[PDB]
């Protein structure tokens, strides 16, 4: 595939979003749930890619969960409990903007999880996801990669953006210094939890338009593959 100008990007995006709406109706009709994980550094473009992914999908059929730090009430349970509570029904879509993989990313880097906790978490997470995918759930995980210089450009845009500058803090700037550790943790995560039933898709995120298109294409492709594995064929169930 090639990069496209804005008009052709818009047309390709519109077709892919129609196909995503159709795929949602297909998964609902066949009562197969869909779980999408998004991870990546601050300003990697997770939020915008999610917005394009579900923009034309029926709002009754999905929930986007913006995941932040566990609250004190959530820490009274196992770290996966707050995520168990958010799982979609069969036939519904759940999007996790950050996810249980925080156990092996920010919580590992910041020392919130002990060494034993994050060390054993890879197989705990594999086993959890396998429970779901052996039943009636499809899981895809996306890592949006962004360069340090592109992230810096986006931080400066945010600090000049009246809708976003209130949220950018000195702590975020300082956390940019921890990026090497995050990259190492993400690479170990990829090595240990990239599974056939629950793949990691690495998304080239420096160009937002390409990232949005790729997220849509990869979601649709894995839905079609998993449909085939289940003896079903994705067709147009809209018209
Ligand atoms: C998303 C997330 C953040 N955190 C921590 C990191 C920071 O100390 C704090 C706020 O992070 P945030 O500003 O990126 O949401 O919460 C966790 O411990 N676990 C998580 O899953």
């Amino acid at each position: 595939s090639i990069e496209l100008d804005k008009k052709m990007y818009k047309k390709k995006l519109k077709v892919l979003q129609y196909e995503m709406l159709n795929a949602q109706q297909f998964l609902l009709k066949n009562k197969i749930g869909l779980i999408l994980v998004f991870e990546g550094m601050d300003a990697a473009g997770k939020g915008g890619a999610i917005k394009r992914l579900i923009e034309r999908v029926d709002p009754r059929g999905y929930v986007v969960h913006p995941i932040s730090a566990p609250q004190p009430h959530e820490l009274r349970y196992n770290y996966l409990q707050r995520f168990w509570r958010k799982l979609p029904q069969h036939g519904q879509i759940a999007v996790f903007d950050r996810s249980w993989y925080g156990r092996v990313l920010v919580e590992r880097i910041e020392g919130f999880a002990t060494k034993d906790e994050w060390s054993r978490a890879y197989e705990e997470i594999n086993n959890f996801e396998k429970i779901l995918t052996a039943g009636d759930y499809i899981i895809i995980k996306f890592w949006l990669h962004v360069s340090d210089e592109e992230q810096l450009k986006r931080f400066k845009e945010r600090e000049q953006n009246p809708y976003k500058s209130w949220k950018l803090t000195d702590e975020d700037w300082r956390n940019r210094e921890k990026s090497p550790q995050y990259i190492e943790a993400a690479n170990e995560m990829f090595e240990k939890t990239d599974k056939k039933n629950a793949p990691w898709v690495l998304v080239a995120g420096n160009d937002k338009k390409y990232a949005r298109v790729q997220v849509l294409q990869e979601t649709l492709a894995h839905i079609e593959r998993e449909a085939l594995k289940r003896g079903l064929h994705l067709t147009n169930v809209l018209d």
